């Protein structure tokens, strides 16, 4: 689709836009295995100030695939243990505060601000939009801050895809823990209004 643009202006533009992000739809995927992570995939909508989230996930615990819906509302994590039966699992922060992903100081914006050696590698269509695929290395600090289970000890090879046009939002990011084991996040619907209310709980609360 033509010559590739320089990576550096796009990374810088995406950093600034990401820093400003209040909300987005996200799809998270774990490839292979990352110690300390049972998550296989998760899809949902996140908003911040105040923090609210809603979606579904697929986990592996023991040798079982487990699907669930989840809500984070007013600091509390709720999930369905059986279809459409909502349970209260206490402070979301005790597991992972979803706002961490979009924290302007320590979230995805910081990942981009600490993304070194950026090089445009190619062009991919993601969710109907041209994006530039860019290789780089993210500092171990930034990785561990956004994803503590990852447990990086040196720069983490990474790929980001940034909208070639428009606001140059971050479309997708992947952090490579080695030999095909990776964590990926795909972002869309930047700035969408998100609808989350406290899930229905029995009177016996």
């Amino acid at each position: 689709g033509g010559p590739l643009p320089d990576a550096k202006p796009l990374v810088e533009e995406a950093t600034a836009q990401t820093k400003a992000l209040k909300s987005a739809h996200m799809v998270l995927t774990v490839n292979g295995k990352i110690p300390g992570l049972s998550l296989k995939t998760l899809s949902g909508d996140l908003t911040t100030n105040p923090t609210a989230a809603t979606g579904n996930w697929k986990l592996t615990l023991g040798g079982s695939d487990i699907d669930a819906d989840f809500v984070v509302f007013d600091g509390i994590l709720y999930a369905t243990l059986t279809p459409n039966q909502w349970s209260d699992f206490g402070p979301a922060a005790d597991i992972y505060d979803p706002a961490q992903v979009l924290n302007p100081d320590t979230g995805l914006a910081n990942v981009l601000a600490n993304f070194a050696d950026a090089k445009a590698e190619g062009r991919d269509t993601i969710n109907g939009q041209n994006t530039i695929r860019i290789s780089g290395k993210v500092s171990a600090q930034a990785v561990n801050q956004i994803a503590p289970p990852f447990n990086a000890t040196q720069p983490v090879p990474a790929t980001v895809w940034i909208q070639e046009t428009g606001d140059h939002q971050l479309a997708q990011a992947q952090l490579d823990r080695g030999s095909g084991n990776s964590v990926q996040m795909t972002l869309s619907k930047w700035g969408e209004k998100v609808q989350v209310t406290k899930p229905p709980v029995s009177k016996l609360h």
